[PDB]
Formats: structure tokens, C-alpha cells, sequence
């Protein structure tokens, strides 16, 4: 049931820009780059032990940067983790199952 959401590339929102804005610092230390404002543009949801994430945020300049985070449904003050992320990505690159 629910074979990987990954529905159409939904339009980023204030909650999506928050997921990538929360991993912005976890990205410069996991890939070794100095990203910046990640204006979310699109994002695909997911499912498994809660709800993963997919986001194609712009890396400040015209550059971009996909994103992948996991959200715990249960738990108190959680901390969305950065499951993955496609550095140096563009707009022609779709998140798809990644």
C-alpha cells in the first residue's frame, strides 16, 4: 500500500522551506560545501516509518540542490534529519525516487 508517495513535484511551501532550512547547516557539514538561502521550489513526499522528504531548493544563486529528510510522526521536539541530498543539482533534475 502506498508504493513510495513521490507524487507530482508539489510546490514548495513554508513547511518545505523549513525542512531544507533545518538541514541547511547539516548540509554544509555533510557534503563540505557552503550553501546558503535554500528557497524551496518543489518537493516530493514519501512514506515508510513516518514520512521522508524530497526538495529541490535553490542554493542562493541560480544554483540548486535537491534534498531528502525523514520525519518521525511520534516523538516530542524532533529534529528532521538529512537522509540525503543531490548537491550541484539543477531544475531539469527531478527528485524522482532518490
Amino acid at each position: 500500500m502506498i508504493p513510495g508517495g513521490l507524487s507530482e513535484a508539489k510546490p514548495a511551501t513554508p513547511e518545505i522551506q523549513e525542512i531544507v532550512d533545518k538541514v541547511k547547516p547539516q548540509l554544509e557539514e555533510k557534503t563540505n560545501e557552503t550553501y546558503g538561502k535554500l528557497e524551496a521550489v518543489q518537493y516530493k513526499t514519501q512514506v515508510v516509518a513516518g514520512t521522508n522528504y524530497y526538495i529541490k531548493v535553490r542554493a542562493g544563486d541560480n544554483k540548486y540542490m535537491h534534498l531528502k529528510v525523514f520525519k518521525s510522526l511520534p516523538g516530542q521536539n524532533e529534529d528532521l534529519v538529512l537522509t540525503g541530498y543531490q548537491v550541484d543539482k539543477n531544475k531539469d533534475d527531478e527528485l524522482t525516487g532518490f
